[PDB]
């Protein structure tokens, strides 16, 4: 029913050579196949983070609920997004060790602060120069992908749907840099 693509040769695969390995003419490309129903992006920006006076220049990613556990990721603190959060577009961030470091220099605890992405509010929620939303959050805000949901239509099978992805995104890269899971 749901086939998410992540870059990356595997699971757990954090190396930076492949984080921007899908375009978004890529997502272009999936959306004009039959057994797509839809193809929700999570997109990614450059921004800057404000609390309390301090200023620091950071990476807004929006990224699924799985993320955290797609790439092996462990959490100093707090939460993930759960699909209520997700799909409520709610407005919660993760902060990684050195956003945290340097927004919140020594506080004993953070989930429950506000910090300003860009100019939105978001409520930390937990804490694993990056930051991550919700996707949902992140949709309606120069970027790159660094994840992409692809809803199944109806009565397909979704195995032969994700050999046909996997097959699409690999003749349109020209590299197997992505991978794919059918949840």
């Amino acid at each position: 029913n749901t086939i998410d693509v992540y870059p990356g040769n595997d699971f757990g695969d954090d190396d930076p050579q492949y984080q921007q390995a899908l375009k978004y003419d890529d997502l272009i490309a999936i959306q004009k196949q039959p057994w797509v129903a839809s193809a929700t992006p999570a997109v990614s920006q450059n921004l800057r983070l404000r609390y309390n006076n301090v200023d620091v220049a950071a990476s807004a990613n929006g990224v699924s609920g799985d993320y955290f556990n797609v790439y092996g990721m462990t959490f100093s603190e707090g939460n993930t997004f759960n699909q209520e959060q997700l799909n409520g577009r709610a407005q919660v961030v993760v902060l990684d060790s050195n956003t945290r470091r340097q927004l919140f220099p020594h506080k004993a605890d953070v989930v429950g602060e506000v910090i300003l992405v860009g100019n939105m509010p978001a409520r930390v929620i937990g804490v694993a120069l990056r930051v991550w939303l919700p996707y949902s959050t992140m949709s309606g805000r120069q970027s790159w992908l660094n994840s992409i949901t692809v809803r199944v239509k109806e009565g397909f099978d979704s195995a032969e749907a994700e050999q046909q992805l996997t097959r699409l995104l690999s003749l349109r890269h020209g590299k197997k840099d992505f991978f794919t899971w059918n949840m």
